[PDB]
């Protein structure tokens, strides 16, 4: 992480694009290349207790090089502010693309396939995302789908073994994938109406959520395969990329540009 070069000279900061983990995030220009970047600025004096978490997500992002994980460009320290620079993705999150209306099973299967690819990359490298959800899946202007905002080493997306603070593995990402499939179909995860502390004991207590609604059988089975209480019974991502729901419904990522265009008129 660079400490000598001034990030205020190296980047043109523009408008906020969201308050994320610990700090505000900005669209910004890279003065060296005029490429657009995302710039997270975290005040470190104003958030000391979590610095190790910031440090952890920075290191694990730096070890990835995949078309499915958002690129990490480095970090800077000016006075007490840490600047975190990432590739900028102009289509928004999958969550933003849910506002216009409801997704068809083509767009759902397509987003899920690309998530499965990044999940497959991360797990092959013995890495765990730990915070899979529609708000952490970002799309480029051209509909490429990438993962962002890795989770620390709201509970609605948590696998039960994760809540029962029992050390876990990659199969926790498959559970969260399942919840994200529901989120993609219905707009919001199971139990979303309820107080988080109620959810904290419902997830280990209750039977797994199922996808209710007029949705295709292969998609419902997809959710059911992901949402098994016992982790070792969930499919791998590699296995899920061969799942009938994906194979019949998932088209080329380019087709998602229509979905982004709707959200930019709206
Ligand atoms: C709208 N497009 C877009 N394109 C790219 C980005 C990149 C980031 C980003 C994510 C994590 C870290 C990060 C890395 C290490 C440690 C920590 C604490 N944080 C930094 C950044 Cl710069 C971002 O927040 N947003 C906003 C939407 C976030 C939705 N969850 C983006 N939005």
């Amino acid at each position: 992480t660079n400490l000598k070069a001034d990030p205020e000279e190296l980047f043109t900061k523009l408008e906020k694009i969201g308050k994320g983990s610990f700090g505000e995030v900005f669209k910004g220009i890279d003065n060296r290349t005029q490429k657009v970047v995302a710039i997270k600025i975290i005040d470190l004096e104003e958030a000391e207790d979590e610095i190790e978490d910031i440090q952890q997500e920075i290191t694990v992002l730096s070890q990835c090089d995949s078309p499915y994980v958002t690129k990490y460009y480095g970090s800077y320290l000016k006075d007490t502010k840490l600047w975190i620079i990432m590739e900028y993705l102009g289509g928004g999150s999958a969550l933003d693309l849910l506002e216009p209306g409801p997704l068809d099973e083509t767009q759902i299967a397509t987003i899920l396939r690309e998530i499965l690819k990044g999940l497959d990359y991360l797990h092959s490298e013995k890495k765990i995302h730990r915070d899979i959800k529609a708000a952490n899946v970002l799309l480029s202007e051209h509909g490429e789908v990438k993962l962002a905002d890795f989770g620390v080493a709201t509970p609605f997306w948590m696998a039960p073994e994760v809540i029962k603070q029992s050390a876990y593995d990659s199969k926790a990402d498959i559970w969260s994938l399942g919840i994200t499939a529901i989120e993609l179909a219905r707009g919001e995860p199971p139990h979303s109406e309820l107080h988080p502390m109620k959810v904290l004991f419902l997830i280990p207590k209750n039977n797994p959520p199922t996808l209710e609604g007029n949705y295709s059988k292969p998609l419902k089975e997809f959710v059911e395969a992901c949402l098994n209480k016992e982790p070792s019974f969930r499919p791998t991502a590699k296995e899920l990329l061969k799942h009938k729901f994906i194979l019949r419904n998932a088209k080329k990522t380019s087709y998602l540009t229509e979905l982004i265009d709707a959200h930019h008129h709206h």
